[PDB]
Formats: C-alpha cells, structure tokens, sequence
C-alpha cells in the first residue's frame, strides 16, 4: 500500500536535483506559484468533486518542476491530504505506445497494479493524475475527439483513451493536472470540461540577481554579469527561463575567465547562443556529421511542433551511438530516467537556432538519395506568411536565420565545427525581403523588419533591403530607438518622412539616460543631410 508511495518519493528526491536551480530557489518559486494556483492554494476549499487544471507557458520555464514538486509534496502528505494514491503519466512514453486498454496503459509502470483492477479503478475519487508534455504526444485532434468510451477495459488507440479521460467520459470523480505549450490550450478547452487555467512566468529580476550571486559567488562579478544581461532587452525577457539563466551565467563566466569582452556578445542573442554552442561542444574532428544530424532532428521536431527525440525514430534513421553520447555530455539534450529512451532539447530557442542553422548549411545529395522520407520544407516555405500563420515558431526561426546571415558568425561557426555555408540560402532572403514598402503592410511589420535587419548586424543587407523605400513612417518608443536609428541611417531613396515619438511613462533620472541617448538621435537626425530628395517632413503627436 504505502510501499509504492515510499518508492515514489525515494525516486523523486533524485530527479529533484537534475535541472539548474538551488533547493531554496525552487522552494521559493514553488511556494509563490502555490499562492497563485488554487488547486494547491493554502486558502482554497478542497471540495470533493473533479478538478481539471491546466498549466501553460513558453518552453521550459519551470512548470514541469512545479508539477514534480507538487507530486512530491503529496507523497510527503504535507498539504490537503485528500487523495490516497496518485500516478504520473509521461506523454513522451505514451506517444510510441500502441493500442492498449486504459487500465494497462496507466498500470504498465507498476509491475503489480494489475492484481487489483476492480478496487483501484472503481475508487475514482481517491486518485490524482498528472500529465506532462501533452503537446509532445503527436496525436491528431480528430483522434482525440472521436470514438469516446465509458469503460477502462476497452482496448483502443492511445489518442482515443487520452481523449476519453480528458473528456471525462470515464472515472468522472478523479482529479487531473497537466502542463503543456500554449498551442494545446485551444485543444484542451475544446475537449475538456470543468477547467481552471493558470499561467507560469518564471524568474523575476530579484531571482535572476540571486542566481547570479550564487553562481559567481562574488558581489562584484555577480553584479557585472547581471548588468551585462540587462543590457539586451530581448535577451533579458528571454532570461525568464532558468535554462537561459544557466546558459548566460556559463557563457559570461567563461568569457570573464578567458578575458573576452562580454558586451559585444550580449549585444545580440544570436551571438550569445552561437558562443554557447562553440564553448559547450568538445574538441575533435568530423563534427560536421554530428552537427548536421542535430540540425536535421531540430528541424524535424520544429516542423511537427515538438522538442523531444525518441530512440525508435533515431534507430530507424540510423544515428550513431557516439553522436547521441556527445550530445548528452554537452547538456545540449537531456534524458530523464523516468522515461528512458526519450530525450529533450535544452530549450526551444536553441532548437530554433539549430533549425535556422540547418537551413543555413549546404545540402548534400547523399541524404536526398537515401530512402528515408522527411516532411522538411524549403527556405521559402518557411518564409511564406501562410506557414507563419500555420506554425508560429517560424517567425523566431526567421529572426534567427536573419541573424545567422552575418558573415562573422558564419566564419566562426565554420572554423569551430568545420561546416560549410551556401550563398544561395542568403539570396533567398533577398528573393522575399519581407517586402514592406507597399501599403498593405502594418506598423508592426515594419518594426519586425527593422528588428530583423538590426539582428543581422550586416551593413550591405540592410542597405539593399532599405533602398526600396520611397516613403517612411516611424513610431518610436525608447526601446525602438536603437534599431530604427541603425536601419534608417542607410536608406537614401526616401522622399517623405513622418515621425511620432510616444510619451514615456524625475528629470535628473532621465538626464542620466539622455547622456546615453545622445548618439542614437544624432544618427537618426542625420537623414536630412545625407539624402538629397527628402522634400517633405511631418512630425505628428
């Protein structure tokens, strides 16, 4: 009876240390989100009826650790004490599983649960369920919606069983909690009933500062690392994930020890990720094959909107044991012994970077001649707007492909990994230009084009993309000054210009920053002198 709970907590106490974070930090953040989540809130009535709880948010970002800590707390019987037994279901394992009964599907983890099917299954109000990586299942919406059933003994495909459980067609008195990416939220709200939805944010500014202090161990170095990260707004927002915090800490610590200047690295997040990739992998030869396979797997996962690898597909494709081992030693992909045979990427940003790099690599005919079949599209397919609507991940992939178009990054990557780059992929960017000169574009479209050009950090590409503009209209906040100033410095065919600088939400405090803003607006106001056909101007609101 209690032996299973004892085993569960014994196993939990080890996986509790398998992901970057200090015990006190994880406890603090778990208590915060306990204050947030009603299902475990100290001051929410635990009424005896079914609950369906959904946790959603960007990749990684702590939700899985929250679920694990809540299950461990249940095992310790330190809160509520309403459920006699509980189970944890891994969608990554179930994805490769074939048709089965629901009872055996949930029992397969425990060698001896099949001996008490009636009592264990009937007591629906005494059982708590946890599900992780729902979006990684790979099931179709129709399979999840169709052919429901009211009995566990029925043998059906895994999507049917999971949809029936979520749809509350069976075991109506049980409680369920899931964590997944936002794209699964729509399916769950269409599929489930009696739901409660909660969002996860991650590390706050004080959490980041404390993490830097603990990692570096020195006040001055910790503050230097923290302020270096604060320099980049996009990276700072991307730093909500503790995995990103660990990457930043490792990169900055290594650069400081080696004597490298960190500000240019922190200027662009593509540079930070490339530096991390360069530093992490060991030395050797013929790394090209390993990097190519990694990039292929990343692209295949991104197209299917997944971030997990399975041994079945790897073996059918023919991956080398050494390549998988090398990936593991570098912490690039991590395995959980609870789901042995399954692997996950370090973070989704790294996966998008690797997909953009995949598209950046020169393509060999040997892979094409192979009998294996892939659903990989082409570069223009990724750049097409319809696919952007279909797959949101491609806009970030577009950003990172724009960033990887830099020549210095390409040379560094070729030198460190031995890969080869093709110029046609770069011509694909000009073939579309993310055309914006026309009137069908929005303000956000122009802002995004400016952001991509700023991320490129290459003068010729920005010059060639900005020459198409005969008229320009810019709406500027304090954040939007830098990229607009960089890009607008290059346009020399405009004839008319409109400006709107929005009001920011203590004048000495603002002067302390105007002393820094001086060059930026100096560049932006040089357009009149440089150009020779700007007859008209307007400054509105």
């Amino acid at each position: 009876d209690n032996r299973c709970r004892y085993i569960l907590k014994t196993k939990f106490r080890e996986m509790w240390k398998s992901w970057p974070g200090d015990s006190k930090e994880v406890q603090v953040m778990a208590e915060r989100y306990k204050m947030l989540i009603p299902f475990s809130n100290p001051r929410v009535l635990p009424g005896p009826f079914s609950y369906t709880v959904v946790l959603y948010g960007p990749a990684g970002l702590g939700k899985t650790t929250l679920a694990q800590k809540l299950m461990l707390d249940w095992a310790e019987d330190n809160l509520i004490h309403k459920f006699k037994y509980a189970f944890y279901l891994s969608c990554r394992e179930l994805s490769r599983l074939g048709p089965c009964s629901f009872a055996e599907l949930v029992f397969r983890d425990w060698p001896e649960l099949q001996d008490d099917i009636p009592h264990i299954l009937a007591q629906a109000r005494k059982i708590l369920f946890v599900i992780d990586g729902f979006d990684e299942l790979g099931a179709a919406p129709g399979a999840l919606i169709e052919d429901i059933c009211g009995d566990w003994e029925k043998k059906k495909p895994v999507p049917v069983l999971l949809g029936s459980l979520l749809n509350r067609v069976m075991l109506p008195k049980a409680a369920l909690l899931v964590t997944t990416r936002p794209r699964a939220l729509r399916d769950l709200r269409i599929l489930a009933e009696e739901p409660i939805y909660i969002r996860v944010e991650g590390f706050l500014e004080e959490d980041r500062r404390a993490y830097f202090l603990r990692h570096f161990g020195d006040e001055d170095q910790a503050m230097r690392a923290f302020e270096l990260m604060r320099s980049n707004a996009a990276l700072f927002q991307l730093g909500s994930a503790p995995a990103v915090c660990w990457i930043v800490c490792t990169t900055l610590k290594l650069q400081m020890e080696k004597g490298e200047d960190p500000v240019p690295t922190c200027l662009t997040r593509t540079g930070l990720f490339l530096r991390f990739l360069c530093s992490r992998f060991p030395q050797g030869a013929q790394l090209r094959g390993a990097l190519r396979t990694l990039s292929l797997l990343a692209a295949q996962g991104l197209w299917a909107q997944t971030s997990v690898l399975h041994r079945e597909d790897l073996e059918r494709l023919g991956v080398q044991e050494s390549d998988l081992r090398l990936f593991l030693d570098g912490d690039i992909l991590r395995q959980d012994r609870v789901s042995k045979g399954c692997y996950s990427f370090i973070h989704l940003s790294f996966q998008q970077f690797l997909t953009a790099l995949f598209y950046t690599l020169e393509k060999e005919e040997e892979e094409d001649r192979d009998g294996h079949t892939w659903d990989i599209g082409d570069v223009q397919k990724l750049l097409s707007g319809v696919e952007r609507l279909r797959n949101p991940d491609l806009i970030q992939a577009g950003y990172y492909s724009f960033g990887l178009a830099n020549e210095k990054r390409a040379k560094e990557l070729e030198a460190t990994f031995g890969c080869r780059m093709s110029p046609d992929i770069k011509q694909e960017l000009l073939r579309c230009d993310i055309s914006c000169k026309g009137g069908h574009s929005t303000v956000t479209d122009l802002q995004e084009l400016l952001g991509c050009l700023y991320e490129s950090q290459e003068e010729e590409l920005v010059k060639e993309v900005m020459a198409q503009f005969k008229e320009i209209s810019l709406h500027l906040n304090a954040v939007d000054v830098v990229p607009s100033s960089f890009c607008v410095k290059h346009c020399r065919n405009l004839q008319k210009m409109s400006l709107q600088v929005i009001k920011e939400n203590a004048e000495v405090e603002r002067s302390q920053d105007d002393q820094h803003m001086l060059p930026f607006w100096t560049d932006l106001c040089s357009i009149f002198g440089s150009n020779k056909d700007l007859m008209g101007l307007a400054i509105n609101d």
